[PDB]
């Protein structure tokens, strides 16, 4: 019983839904999607509800849906595309990025497609990534959750922030998908005062940093969430990776500053990548 938006709405028959992408979003082909190429196909990712949604999971899905419309379009950013409102379940389709999220990208190339990545494309992904969030920040969004698991690649290895949409209760010893503990992206303001800002996010992107020059690794391994919460009360960092500039592991330091004040902004985080992709040798 939702309103139409003829601004957004596709009709059900234009898109041939195909196999599932997330764990709930399955890949599928919009027919003219473009209202200008009527007879060209766009590979898309649709979202929709599982068996035993909520009423608040449906509503869930609808003000992501709303939100999405609003913070406009941005190229490092999942982007939406369309939705079907109408005779039939909810979809909203969004931007299909074909070589997944950025942890499994960075992991599938790490030394013994498989190519590795150039110093020059590790500074480029995290510029690409800043960039995203500096997009979202400006938007005046505040993601939550920023992590490689929730940055998507294209078929052109564009970085795109996903799950940015998100209404948020939370487990802190849930584990993700490949058994890690999402609460050792959280700054501490927002881990133990549940303050969540701009800041914040700046924290969960010096982690961003550490897994991109890791290339996929997982930080803290073996630390238990209570030994987390020590760590942190006692001002503990995560060490320098092997194959990263004094530098760069500065700039991982800074977004880990204990006052949330005194971490850069992601404008300044773009800028600084800027500068350091063009003196990095691919
Ligand atoms: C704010 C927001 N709303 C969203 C609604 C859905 C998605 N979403 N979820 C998954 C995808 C993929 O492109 C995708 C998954 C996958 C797995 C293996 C290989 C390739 C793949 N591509 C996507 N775009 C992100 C969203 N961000």
């Amino acid at each position: 019983e939702l309103p139409e938006d003829p601004r957004w709405e596709l009709p059900r028959d234009r898109l041939v839904l195909g196999k599932p992408l997330g764990e709930q979003v399955v890949l599928a082909e919009a027919i003219g999607l473009d209202k200008d190429k009527p007879n060209r196909v766009t590979k898309v990712a649709v979202k929709m509800l599982k068996s035993d949604a909520t009423e608040k999971d449906l509503s869930d899905l609808i003000s992501e849906m709303e939100m999405m419309k609003m913070i406009g379009k941005h190229k490092n950013i999942i982007n939406l595309l369309g939705a079907c409102t109408q005779d039939g379940p909810l979809y909203v389709i969004v931007e299909y990025a074909s070589k997944g999220n950025l942890r499994e990208y960075l992991q599938a190339r790490r030394p013994p497609p498989e190519e590795q990545l150039s110093s020059k494309d590790l500074v480029s992904c995290a510029y690409q990534v800043a960039r995203g969030m500096e997009y979202l920040a400006s938007k005046k969004c505040i993601h939550r959750d920023l992590a490689a698991r929730n940055v998507l690649v294209t078929e052109d290895n564009v970085m795109k922030i996903a799950d940015f949409g998100l209404a948020r209760h939370i487990d802190y010893y849930k584990k993700t998908t490949n058994g890690r503990l999402p609460v050792k992206w959280m700054a501490p303001e927002a881990l133990f005062d549940r303050i969540y800002t701009h800041q914040s996010d700046v924290w969960s992107f010096g982690v961003l940093l550490w897994e991109i020059f890791t290339l996929g690794g997982s930080p803290y391994p073996g630390v238990p969430v209570e030994e987390l919460f020590k760590l942190l009360k006692e001002g503990h960092r995560m060490d320098k990776p092997s194959n990263c500039t004094n530098e760069l592991y500065m700039m991982m330091r800074d977004c880990w500053h204990a006052v949330p004040s005194q971490r850069p902004t992601f404008k300044q985080l773009v800028e600084d990548l800027d500068r350091i992709v063009a003196l990095t040798s691919n």
